[PDB]
């Protein structure tokens, strides 16, 4: 980190011994963290302390001037953000602001509104609406593309709005999706006739004219092996058509993790071909299956490394999940889907149900266990500040170009103030 304060509550913590310690009103903490259990925290619930820059800890030698040697900021700046005289005395054990650095890299981010065979709320909205402050890209997902090349459309709703109002890319997603699944069978048909790929980029090039469609998303999954150079001489073919019509194009990806890897979902994706010629691409490094940290950062990294060995850096946008899983066990495959809630939820339940939060260091990522009123053990996954900073750091450690997000509209304050803190949001408008 270094770009936002994130505290992680501990055995005996007060909202108001909190507000204490860090020198700001409880209230400003309350509301930033949108907190749900602002009376009954849980420990190892995660919190941003909501103010500009980051705390030291103040150690037995430590002054001021000193402070601002040690580190690389004025001194007036760290005595006026402390409201204190620049020769003060300074108590060892408690926290003193330091102002933020100049200089946040800049960051594209990217949010999907599953609005497929949907109709999203008010309440909704006005949350995609907030949202899309912090936001370079946004769209509906999905546009299923047909055999013919037709387009079945999602429902739009207000979201075109919302992205002009906030200088947002209004985002395009085309899939080859039937009967609510990914198919092969489609792709083969539109990857393998010409005709039909004319009718398909006419198609979407209408909509993106009627709609103000600036990026074109193609999220073409689990095509056959056999269409591997099909795909990547229609993307060819798409690329000169947008690029006409002044429209990005951008490419889902499978995650992989070496180039030869095989299996129906991955061959037919070859990330260098399609690198070259998209504008951005998003790898999808986040996940019927059994309890495990939804997107675990050993993994999300090893896809990532691989990703920047085929396709510049400055061009990778990585696949995050806003949401956790609640699975009821023992687990069983084939039976209950586990049910996806909003880190928001997963704080209540650890509240209603009286248990602590745990950190998973090797994954990156919070959890817990919990007994339900029939007696039967939950296990619990979701994201917290401290799991998102970390995805932050390996942004900037990799030199990615940001984020694509799945989904809006759930509710997870402290992602929002975690990227504010510590990238400048990009606007292509």
């Amino acid at each position: 980190g270094g770009f936002a304060q994130i505290y992680t509550v501990k055995a005996g913590d007060s909202i108001y011994s909190i507000a204490k310690q860090f020198r700001i009103d409880a209230g400003k903490i309350i509301r930033a963290n949108e907190l749900p259990n602002p009376n009954q925290l849980v420990i190892g619930q995660s919190m941003v302390i909501p103010i500009n820059g980051t705390y030291y800890t103040v150690k037995a030698g430590d002054t001021i001037w000193k402070v601002g040697r040690k580190l690389g900021v004025s001194y007036q700046a760290i005595a006026n953000a402390n409201n204190v005289s620049v020769t003060a005395p300074l108590t060892p054990g408690r926290r003193i602001l330091i102002p933020p650095s100049p200089n946040k890299r800049n960051g594209e981010f990217l949010g999907y509104v599953e609005t497929s065979n949907r109709k999203i709320t008010p309440q909704t909205e006005k949350m995609i609406n907030q949202n899309a402050k912090y936001l370079t890209y946004l769209g509906p997902a999905n546009f299923e593309v047909q055999k013919d090349g037709s387009l079945k459309a999602p429902p739009l709703n207000n979201l075109g709005s919302i992205a002009k109002e906030n200088d947002v890319i209004f985002l395009m997603v085309l899939a080859n999706i039937e009967n609510g699944a990914f198919s092969d069978e489609v792709g083969r048909a539109i990857l393998n006739n010409k005709d039909v790929q004319d009718t398909l980029l006419n198609n979407i090039v209408k909509t993106a004219k009627e709609q103000n469609f600036r990026d074109i998303h193609f999220d073409f999954e689990f095509l056959r092996p056999a269409d591997k150079e099909a795909y990547i001489a229609f993307l060819q073919k798409a690329k000169k058509r947008l690029q006409d019509e002044q429209l990005l194009m951008s490419v889902a990806l499978a995650p992989k993790t070496s180039r030869d890897q095989k299996g129906k979902w991955y061959e037919a994706h070859d990330y260098k071909a399609i690198g070259e010629i998209a504008n951005f691409v998003v790898p999808m490094t986040y996940e019927g299956g059994p309890p495990m940290a939804v997107s675990p950062i050993g993994p999300v990294r090893d896809v990532l490394e691989y990703a920047v060995s085929e396709i510049p850096s400055s061009k990778i946008i990585m696949g995050q999940n806003l949401y956790g899983y609640d699975w009821t066990l023992p687990y069983k495959p084939g039976g209950e889907y586990a049910k996806a809630i909003s880190p928001q939820r997963a704080i209540e339940l650890a509240a209603r149900y009286k248990v602590a939060i745990q950190y998973d260091n090797k994954a990156q990522a919070p959890f817990f266990r919990y007994k339900d009123e029939q007696q039967r053990t939950h296990e619990v996954w979701f994201e917290d500040a401290r799991s998102i900073q970390a995805k932050f750091d390996l942004i900037k450690e990799l030199k990615l170009r940001g984020m694509a997000y799945w989904k809006l509209g759930l509710d997870f304050p402290q992602n929002w103030l975690l990227i504010e803190d510590n990238f400048k949001i990009t606007k292509r408008v």
